[PDB]
DNA sequence: GCCACCGGTGGC
DNA sequence: GCCACCGGTGGC
């Protein structure tokens, strides 16, 4: 299988802007991680099978 | 080139 | 043995 995509319909997916205050927003330059408030509810579940 | 998922792992 | 952290890179 392939990498999973965001769902588009949970509250975080619907957020227009980054929150600007979580650990990942404060470390924008460094982080390869999405704003904690934009993280898709569906992607917080571990993959049923890995890659 | 950017966004950001996710396998791999160091420190506990 | 867990898991927060990271960084390579898939997908656009
Ligand atoms: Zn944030
Ligand atoms: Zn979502």
């Amino acid at each position: 299988n392939k990498k999973r995509k965001r769902c588009g319909v949970c509250v975080p997916c619907l957020r227009k802007e980054p929150c600007g205050a979580c650990y990942n927003c404060v470390n924008r330059s460094t982080s390869h991680q999405i704003c904690k408030m934009r993280k898709c509810e569906q992607l917080k579940k571990k993959r049923v099978v890995p890659m």
